């Protein structure tokens, strides 16, 4: 009896099941394949295709009518028909479903709760779901889902929440309360989590701990004994390594930590790591040059047992144990733009990138962050000449439209000039590449850039400070160099909070280059400060 395949999980693709329709000549099995395909189309976020395929279902037998209802209730939950979904589930004899069918029952039930912003209930549904799951990966996904729901719940409600006689809910409430009570004390949280596992040894999360909490269970406080500083301090890039070094030492202050400096322009990164290793050094800052960083990435076993805060990030950057990437990368300024534009209400962002490798990498960075906030791709378009943007804008000027463009100051001046008569009220966003002292001394540039807002480091907020004037004068007024000094200062901040940054999720630091945080690849993200050209001045707006 092939109809029983609806009681087991459907692990194949929708394309697989549809393609079995032609190969099946028994009408009863075709309806089964349509049901199997229709319920995976939802997992593939094709609800309207799933519903359309259910309307094609003709004569069904009671076993098929049952699985049809589960999908009908899952579709309603996806269409935010919460009242309908509930009344459709309750109409099913819950004792007639299989464990796989019960997991879909409660998953729909959890989706309804989440739609209504009822986190506690959503957790209670996934507790029932978990009891009916068998695949380890399905367990893990449910565990992490449950932890996401608990983490998004109101902290005040959690502290005042009863287990309701449900042991599994108890174990969860204890876990999330410990996290909320001790995340700012990561050493104490670790001690709580280890104790949680011994308080609820038979709890589901005790066997499969949430992935966010795996790095915290065995957390360790950062304790830097000595540093190796890898920078280009001679030849090409000397000004870059010297300026970065200047910030690092000023942030260093009266620290007793010995810092052994290595000049990467006088030695190979291969031998530096060797010297550092024999030297007992277990903590490196740098290198800076992308080519030097790729040496480590060409054989990550070189930094075995070391904590490395690279001062750059390359396309080959990835997740390596005890490696973090802190660069002034235009990819981060593009991600901060996706956050800024989203908060400002933009929903049709137009991204103009240069037609080069950098433009594709920065444009992808924006798209990724926009997919998270909006669940859709951004309209990226590369340009040969700044004029090409004028055609790009006038053809996609939907509602709540805004432009993002990475380009030199002189190039942006052209873009906003050609876009004046085309979209006079256009909202324009740019990166730090738009702001330079060699161009902020103008009246035409600042007048033909009025209204434009751009990201840059927070250090430029206070231009009347002693440090700014002392640094601004010594650097010759070159913005790019000041950004390197700041970077060197923040590298000291980062290296001493390396473990927190690497193992504490959401950990944020207030540095001179922005709000520093790490993603899953310990790629140091920067929440940029946003300034806006208002007539003749530069006014901070956000962060
Ligand atoms: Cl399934
Ligand atoms: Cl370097």
């Amino acid at each position: 009896n092939f109809t029983q395949t609806l009681q087991k999980d459907a692990n194949a693709s929708s394309e697989f099941y549809i393609n079995k329709l032609g190969q099946t000549q028994e009408l009863e099995d075709q309806q089964t394949y349509k049901l199997l395909a229709a319920r995976v189309l939802i997992r593939e976020n094709k609800v309207e295709q799933s519903a359309a395929l259910l309307r094609e279902l003709g004569e069904l037998n009671d076993a098929q009518k049952l699985d049809r209802a589960l999908i009908e209730a899952r579709i309603s939950a996806a269409k935010n028909a919460n009242e309908v979904a509930q009344n459709q589930l309750r109409a099913l004899d819950l004792n007639k479903l299989s464990p796989s069918q019960k997991s879909r029952y409660y998953e729909t039930l959890a989706i309804v709760a989440e739609n209504r912003k009822d986190m506690i209930e959503a957790v209670k549904a996934r507790i029932e779901m978990d009891k009916n799951l068998t695949d380890v990966q399905r367990h893990q996904d449910n565990i992490d889902k449950t932890w996401a729901l608990l983490r998004s719940a109101n902290t005040g409600v959690i502290n005042n929440a009863s287990d309701e006689g449900n042991a599994a809910l108890g174990g969860w409430l204890t876990l999330i309360k410990a996290y909320n009570d001790y995340i700012r004390q990561p050493v104490q949280l670790s001690q709580a989590l280890q104790s949680w596992k011994n308080a609820y040894p038979n709890h589901a999360a005790a066997t499969l701990f949430p992935k966010e909490l795996l790095t915290l269970l065995n957390f360790q406080q950062t304790n830097v004994s000595q540093i190796g500083l890898l920078l280009p301090l001679s030849g090409d890039g000397q000004i870059l390594g010297t300026t970065i070094q200047s910030g690092f030492n000023d942030a260093k202050g009266n620290s007793t930590i010995p810092v052994q400096v290595f000049d990467t322009s006088m030695n190979s990164v291969q031998d530096i790591i060797a010297q550092a290793k024999q030297a007992g050094i277990k903590t490196l800052v740098g290198p800076l040059l992308k080519q030097n960083l790729d040496v480590i990435l060409a054989d990550p076993a070189q930094i075995q047992g070391m904590d490395v805060l690279a001062l750059n990030a390359t396309p080959n950057s990835r997740a390596i144990p005890q490696l973090c990437y802190y660069g002034l990368s235009p990819e981060d300024e593009a991600e901060s733009a996706a956050n800024k534009m989203w908060n400002d209400g933009v929903r049709n962002p137009l991204v103009a990138m240069p037609q080069n490798d950098l433009g594709q990498r920065v444009g992808n960075a924006f798209n990724v962050r926009w997919q998270q906030l909006a669940g859709t791709d951004a309209n990226i378009r590369y340009y040969n000449l700044p004029a090409d943007v004028t055609y790009f804008v006038q053809e996609n000027n939907s509602n709540t439209t805004a432009l993002y463009a990475v380009a030199s100051p002189t190039e942006l001046a052209e873009m906003k000039g050609y876009l004046t008569n085309i979209v006079p009220n256009l909202a324009i966003y740019a990166s730090s590449r738009a702001s330079a002292s060699a161009t902020n001394t103008n009246t035409d540039f600042i007048a033909q850039m009025n209204g434009v807002q751009f990201s840059d480091i927070p250090f430029f907020k206070d231009t009347n400070s002693p440090q700014y004037q002392k640094l601004a004068k010594s650097t010759g007024g070159e913005y790019q160099l000041m950004r390197l000094y700041a970077m060197g200062a923040d590298a000291w901040l980062l290296i001493n909070q390396f473990n927190e940054l690497r193992q504490v999720p959401g950990y944020r630091l207030s540095g001179l280059t922005g709000i520093l945080s790490a993603d899953t690849n310990c790629n140091v993200e920067r929440d940029m400060t946003w300034y806006q050209y208002q007539d003749g001045a530069i006014v901070p707006v956000a962060n």
